[PDB]
């Protein structure tokens, strides 16, 4: 199915950027190792990451909302990952500012 094949496609490729993320062996030999390494050595140079328009971190930081959903990872060398588990923190912030500010309201005035 298209449905099926589309997630297998996104784990295998979630799967390949935490190997890569943390690779340390030029004599490393998994066919996906060295294409991932070098977007993720790209993301640590790129100043201007999505802001800016470029193109390749606006298609990882993409993947790594795939990733960072699942993550459990504390000091997680995927990038962008931190990034959108702060991003999700802050959500539930505001979201907790809703339920007060709903509370408020009814005793206003
Ligand atoms: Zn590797
Ligand atoms: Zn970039
Ligand atoms: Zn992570």
């Amino acid at each position: 199915s298209p449905g099926d094949s589309r997630r297998l496609s996104i784990q295998r490729a979630i799967q390949s950027l935490v190997h890569a993320a943390q690779c340390r062996n030029a004599n490393c030999s998994l066919p996906s190792c060295q294409k991932m390494k070098r977007v993720v050595q790209h993301t640590k140079g790129c100043k201007r990451k999505t802001n800016g328009g470029c193109p390749i971190c606006k298609q990882l930081i993409a993947l790594a909302a795939y990733h960072a959903k699942h993550c459990q990872e504390n000091k997680c060398p995927v990038p962008f990952c931190l990034n959108i588990k702060q991003k999700l923190r802050q959500q539930q912030l505001q979201h907790r500012l809703q339920q007060a500010q709903m509370l408020r309201r009814r005793m206003a005035s």
